[PDB]
């Protein structure tokens, strides 16, 4: 953990810190695999695009098939991204994205915010942080809580996993040549 939520990655990878931004932030080959070995379809972004203060933004959404009897055939999903203006090319990119999903039970009473931290290390080596944490419209108790609480983190949690074991594939791929 950090003091942001649960950290689900914290690794380097040998990977560039611009290429690992274009890898996880652009409509990118990986992004298109990975995004669709989720299930996730229908995926629209709108261009990175600067605001007033330096803060570059864009929106995505998509829709998650689920096909589970908990949470239904499948969800819309909105999420919104933010590029901190204290990012630096080559050096540090610092994405923050709130996540909305629009049809999963209990879907007013929560979203997720993730922060994505990418540091160089070497000219073709980064770190990558992740956490993540589950935020509450409206509080819901007790047993309901806990539903909401031990799905939505188990989900994140293997999610994460692929997204990091399919980084290290990706590594694979750029350190051959």
């Amino acid at each position: 953990k950090d003091l942001h939520g649960r950290l689900f990655i914290n690794r380097i990878f040998h990977i560039s810190a611009d290429r690992m931004f274009e890898l996880l932030f652009t409509s990118s080959r990986f992004m298109q695999k990975f995004a669709s070995s989720r299930n996730i379809i229908d995926v629209v972004s709108t261009p990175w695009t600067a605001e007033l203060g330096g803060d570059q933004l864009r929106t995505m959404t998509y829709t998650i098939v689920l096909n589970s009897p908990l949470t239904g055939k499948c969800t819309a999903a909105t999420e919104k991204q933010t590029l901190y203006k204290e990012s630096r090319e080559a050096r540090f990119y610092l994405v923050d994205s709130e996540v909305l999903t629009h049809d999963v039970p209990y879907h007013d009473y929560f979203y997720t915010v993730n922060r994505y931290c990418i540091i160089r290390s070497s000219k073709q080596k980064c770190r990558l942080r992740v956490s993540t944490d589950l935020k509450y419209r409206k509080q819901p108790w007790g047993l309901v809580k806990s539903l909401i609480e031990k799905n939505s983190w188990s989900s994140l949690e293997d999610y994460f996993k692929q997204l990091e074991s399919d980084l290290l594939i990706e590594e694979s791929v750029l350190n051959q040549a």
